């Protein structure tokens, strides 16, 4: 098993989705383990915020599994175990240090696993990319926070999204799991409520072989008059879902979800299957610092990573020293800046996160032991359930980067620990060739769209809408065996 | 105690056996090692039921109360592990 441990004075918990168990995450994972070091070298380095206080990190692998994510949670839950407890001479092995909060993160599932396995033992959790509404529930996960705000307001966005082109009728598909049930769920109910219909709604399983995904294809064929299908999947699940409709001789609108996001490995090499796409993502403001730093990494002066000579030969796609016969090997002089690193959208979030549990404990420490900047008798035991309660919780602190224009500058919880719901839409249109996402509007409560700038797979607004609003009262409405949409006969005037 | 956090430390001593052999001595390290529990039975009170239940869950160690008639403990999604020979509390 492959880990991260930096020792400190306190240490947090990374879970991140590095591999896919599989291969290594190249966006999703890597920029944010990245940025979360980052941060936490910049805390461990400034004055003004727990400067006495050396905060250490322990990241761990999820793959984007329950199970393995479950023995890297209960590899952090030992620190607390191993409290109550000999050996002959000296008895070290590992030595689990106690972690003061996990940064959590990576899918829903995953952090709902977490959150189960760490509130036993009271470790608050902040995440920065689950967004499930079940977390909202308290009773179950009181002790999980998270930045980014919960499912139904993407879902609200996304059926707002449906209304705007008035797409009544459309089909769905969702991942086989809690995030796509739950969320699809949500949507389903507001597209209910604005009196949008749904075609069909398909399940694909969180990894599956690929039957279930052609399947769903041919189902999604099935019903030709509906153009649109409602994509809320996990990342990986969208990738094999793609990957099975280029492999028909098929393509759509994808009205995809935080799943899709503006990620770009998701769709690598079909750029025609999903062309007319629309993403909903949180919104959010990326990190110049960031930027700089993680431009700056180079495989020979990081060593803290275990993957990054394997992300590093994956990316570039050229082996080091260690075979250079596969494929190839690295020029000396590769780098970052010019190549193709889009910093994921997500970033800041993760960075928040970690700020908002480090000034939770500056708070903390200026309470419990103000007399001194030391972990001394009253700090050196964590009080996660009062940690959590009164300082995470409530924590409202400016953003890490008010000198950039930031109206929501305050990092301010509701009272289920989320964040605020501001959300950006994209469409994957063509600018290049190798064409990129690119903002087409952004999104509070009422959408801000601009059609003008869409540019639509079928060179058209697409027609995903059943027949018509049939109007009884000069034609009523009749479902032989459509019993999804409508068909009019015109009424007798005696009648 | 009949309590949910004097139970749960016990439910953590339960528990803590299985992270042990997965984690090196000078010459041994060894004084008194907790025994893996095929099966806790464990009832009572309806809230220690639930905490020990919610323990056991990520564990895939089976449960059987004896006094815990709770009907929330019926709920098999978050206590899948969980049984008891006694009938539910909505009797
Ligand atoms: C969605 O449907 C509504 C009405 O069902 C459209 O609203 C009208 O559309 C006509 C042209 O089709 C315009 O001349 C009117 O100004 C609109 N009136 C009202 C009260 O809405 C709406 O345009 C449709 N949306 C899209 C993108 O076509
Ligand atoms: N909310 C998504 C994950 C978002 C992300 O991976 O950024 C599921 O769970
Ligand atoms: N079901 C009761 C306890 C039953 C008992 O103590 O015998 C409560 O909870």
């Amino acid at each position: 098993r492959r880990e991260i441990k930096i020792e400190g004075d306190l240490v947090l918990g990374g879970l991140f989705p590095i591999n896919e168990c599989g291969r290594i995450n190249e966006d999703r994972g890597i920029q944010r383990l990245e940025a979360m070091l980052f941060a936490i070298d910049e805390i461990n380095k400034d004055d003004y915020l727990l400067p006495g206080v050396k905060l250490g990190v322990h990241i761990l692998d999820t793959c984007s599994r329950d199970t393995y994510a479950l023995e890297q949670s209960l590899e952090f839950v030992r620190a607390s175990l191993t409290k109550v407890d000999d050996g002959s001479y000296a008895i070290q092995e590992n030595i689990p240090l106690l972690i003061a909060g996990v940064i959590g993160g990576s899918y829903s599932s995953v952090s709902i696993q977490v959150a189960n396995l760490l509130r036993l033992f009271q470790i608050p959790q902040i995440s920065y990319a689950s967004t499930s509404a079940k977390l909202s529930d308290k009773s179950r996960y009181d002790y999980f926070a998270r930045t980014v705000p919960p499912d139904f307001y993407q879902a609200k966005a996304m059926a707002e999204i449906l209304r705007f082109f008035n797409w009544t009728y459309v089909s769905t598909v969702a991942s086989e799991g809690d995030y796509g049930e739950t969320g699809i769920e949500a949507f389903e109910q507001e597209a209910r409520l604005r009196n949008i219909c749904i075609a069909t709604a398909e399940k694909v399983g969180r990894s599956n072989i690929r039957k279930s995904y052609d399947s769903v294809i041919r189902e999604l064929l099935q019903k030709p008059n509906a153009r649109v299908v409602v994509l809320f999947m996990r990342s990986d699940d969208s990738r094999e879902l793609i990957a099975a409709a280029s492999r028909a001789n098929a393509s759509f609108t994808w009205v995809a979800s935080d799943g899709w996001g503006a990620q770009e490995s998701i769709i690598k090499g079909s750029e025609h299957v999903a062309y007319g796409a629309i993403t909903l993502e949180l919104a959010s403001q990326p990190v110049r610092q960031f930027d700089r730093y993680f431009q700056s990494l180079n495989p020979y002066n990081n060593h803290r990573n275990p993957w990054f000579r394997d992300f590093w030969e994956q990316k570039f796609q050229c082996s080091l020293q260690n075979k250079r016969n596969h494929r190839r090997v690295c020029d000396k002089h590769l780098a970052i800046d010019s190549s193709n690193y889009e910093q994921e959208s997500k970033i800041m979030f993760v960075v928040n996160a970690v700020y908002a549990m480090a000034h939770a404990l500056h708070k903390m420490q200026r309470t419990l032991c103000p007399n001194t900047t030391k972990l001394c008798d009253a700090m050196k035991i964590l009080d996660g359930k009062k940690l959590y309660k009164d300082y995470l919780l409530k924590i409202n602190f400016t953003a890490p980067f008010n000198p950039n224009k930031d109206a929501d500058s305050i990092v301010k919880f509701d009272t289920f620990g989320d964040g605020m719901g501001r959300y950006n839409v994209f469409n994957f249109q063509n600018v290049g060739g190798k064409y990129s996402y690119l903002k087409v509007g952004h999104w509070a409560e009422t959408l801000s769209l601009d059609v003008n700038s869409i540019h639509w797979s079928r060179n058209s607004v697409p027609t995903s809408q059943c027949s018509d609003p049939c109007a009884p009262n000069e034609m009523k409405n009749m479902q032989p065996g459509d019993v999804c949409c409508w068909i009019c006969i015109p009424c007798e005037p005696y009648e």
